């Protein structure tokens, strides 16, 4: 299943979307993803739009 993250860094902007088996997967992938990017915050997720947020 398509899984979509926003990014709200305080300057960094932007969205991306990966595969993965679950919802599980994405907390990984996304959570590392944001990692390299030095971006760390609140971390939210929408079951029905299957959508990760995180705000810094």
């Amino acid at each position: 299943m398509t899984y979509k993250l926003i990014l709200n860094g305080k300057t960094l902007k932007g969205e991306t979307t990966t595969e993965a088996v679950d919802a599980a997967t994405a907390e990984k992938v996304f959570k590392q993803y944001a990692n390299d990017n030095g971006v760390d915050g609140e971390w939210t997720y929408d079951d029905a739009t299957k959508t990760f947020t995180v705000t810094e």
